[PDB]
RNA sequence: GCAAAAUAACAAGC
């Protein structure tokens, strides 16, 4: 399987790290009836990888998009020409655009890759982190790589690719406090090895859509 | 579960670390022949940051050790060894040196995930030896968390593997022993932190 | 935290 996928950056923009959901806000917020940028849908959420997500990375701001159904958002939404960014009521003019697209490997591979967070993985949901908060050191690191899997497994569903050959996965990851919903949430940096072929700058999951989580190939 | 042991150690000294074969007969040469120069080794020559090292271990180790370099220190005590209940983490003062002839086949052709579950199951194997030979019974199941890098190690004037990093095991190791293959030369050696 | 019965290794949406 092959990954359709369209970047856009804004490199002259700088905007404190982890401020993606500020990000990923004002441009749900402007395009309020698309559905894909936010995505409840009308009363309900939808449950699914988003296949359009906002980072900061590197200290500029990073619009992803995915296969046919968010880079047609992308382009139909003219997302490159895009006027400014309002990060916190100070509004940021965009004078470069920077787009990568093209396509890449997905899915189970060979050669095991080394992979490194470029942003915090956040990967104990409720269950899994009372789980993390009872376990001791090795059992967290046996735990975490389980739940990395499951990421993987996810992603790979929403995006209809089913996986036929067994993942392993090594994890080398330090803890990192992240805030959200006003809740200190725990997510961990660092890096790790897996038999996948994971599309540079997505997201393995939770909160995806606003950069938690992204990794980058090392 | 006590381990009686004495350390033996030169302060002021200094020299190069790894450097084992410029400084490695000496011990046997001068009083030979008493230690197996010719089981885990109760006698273990190191040298820890650039300065030089001697542990004798148990009963029979220390009796042993009853044997310019000016200065000269001892801390000699009786410490825990044995499994335990909180997790403990250490670190590797020398190259680890866990594979032999045979494993380390098996580990040049491996992937960095099967090396490091490779890397796991010895860990708990060189620990199982010590314990077994030092006449300890374990009783729980062992585990670890090892975050470790390869390092070119010269032995007997030939190039083998071995490993510098730190590891996480429910056993508690006392300081400076172990747990390598050719430990009584110094490799391997833990430290708790 | 609110949500969530979703082909998996039980993983995901705000």
């Amino acid at each position: 399987m092959d990954l359709e996928y369209m970047h856009i950056s804004y490199p002259n923009i700088l905007l404190n790290m982890r401020d993606g959901s500020k990000l990923r806000g004002y441009f749900a917020k402007k395009y309020i009836d698309e559905e894909i940028v936010h995505n409840h849908r009308d009363n309900a959420f939808v449950y699914k990888y988003p296949q359009i997500q906002f980072k900061i990375i590197d200290r500029s701001p990073l619009i992803i998009g995915i296969g046919s159904l968010g880079i047609n958002f992308l382009e139909s939404k003219r997302i490159f020409f895009e006027k400014e960014l309002i990060i916190s009521n100070d509004t940021n003019d965009i004078t470069e655009v920077n787009v990568h697209k093209d396509m890449d490997h997905f899915g189970t591979t060979d050669k095991i890759l080394k992979y490194q967070f470029k942003t915090p993985w956040m990967a104990l949901n409720a269950k899994n982190s009372e789980i993390y908060k009872n376990s001791d050191e090795i059992d967290r690191e046996e735990f975490l790589k389980r739940v990395l899997i499951g990421n993987i497994l996810s992603m790979s569903k929403s995006l209809g690719y089913t996986i036929e050959e067994k993942l392993k996965v090594k994890i080398n990851l330090k803890e990192v406090p992240v805030k959200f919903k006003n809740q200190n949430m725990v997510g961990f940096r660092g890096e790790f090895y897996i038999n996948f072929d994971i599309p540079q700058y997505l997201g393995i999951g939770r909160n995806v859509s606003r950069g938690f989580g992204t990794v980058v190939k090392v």
